């Protein structure tokens, strides 16, 4: 086989993982593409970009942990984020496993091409804003604990972009070979 890499626009509440799994949803009912996997695991309450591939050395490359791959998330929070949460965002918090590296953060309009989570967002006296969040590192939960810690929790989490793979054109549950 040559090497593939798919590209997969993952839904809400599928593991990011061809092996069965007991009680959970998992990507074999979506991809019909053999002996791949995936390089970087998405969380199975995120959507959005996961990179699929066959070839163990570009897995490798990909993961490299220290790597500083860009990723870029649209992120639905409670609240309005104050332009001084903004400011921390971009330029550093203190988690728990310590500080984290400056990052892009703007508040955005919902994008039209978003589609909506099955099932939606569950109201009235909480607003919700989007964020584009740009980070150069993948801690656990990092986007998720890094809003909350400015003050606004995160609703949904849509990973769009991965290094120099992105979600353009991929609808929700939809996949593409580019190689």
């Amino acid at each position: 086989q040559p090497t593939r890499v798919i590209l997969f626009n993952k839904p809400y509440d599928v593991l990011p993982q061809f092996t069965d799994e007991a009680g959970r949803k998992t990507l074999k009912e979506f991809i019909p593409v053999q002996g791949v996997y995936a390089a970087g695991r998405l969380d199975r309450d995120s959507e959005g970009l996961l990179v699929l591939t066959n070839n163990g050395a570009l897995q490798a490359r990909l993961t490299q942990p220290g790597k500083r791959t860009g990723k870029i998330y649209y992120v639905q929070v409670e609240g309005i984020p104050t332009q001084d949460a903004l400011e921390a965002l971009r330029n550093g918090v203190t988690l728990n496993d310590g500080p984290t590296l400056p990052a892009g953060a703007e508040l955005v309009d919902e994008p039209a091409w978003l589609w909506p989570r099955n099932p939606p967002i569950r109201r009235k006296s909480i607003p919700t804003s989007w964020l584009k969040i740009t980070l150069y590192e993948g801690r656990n939960r990092q986007v998720r604990r890094m809003t909350a810690h400015v003050g606004f929790p995160t609703l949904r989490l849509i990973r769009y972009a991965m290094g120099d793979y992105s979600l353009d054109n991929l609808a929700n549950g939809e996949w593409r070979e580019v190689t």
